[PDB]
């Protein structure tokens, strides 16, 4: 008989940092 | 009973991080 | 003998959030 399922994958890719922010106010 | 099959498979990609904070008020 | 290797695993989990951003450049001269 077949054996059981394996391991859980590994984990994902960290996704991208994200863009600078916006202009502080005048 | 054969043995545990393979790791699964990587997980995707995480998602975008946000823009950063507003930069700091102007000087006079 | 032992049966032949089983099924694959879970899938793993998804990557975090990516960071925020820096932050954004000073307001214009008033």
């Amino acid at each position: 008989p077949p054996g059981p399922p394996g391991p859980q994958g590994p984990k994902g890719d960290k996704g991208d940092p994200g863009p600078p922010g916006p202009p502080g106010p005048p």
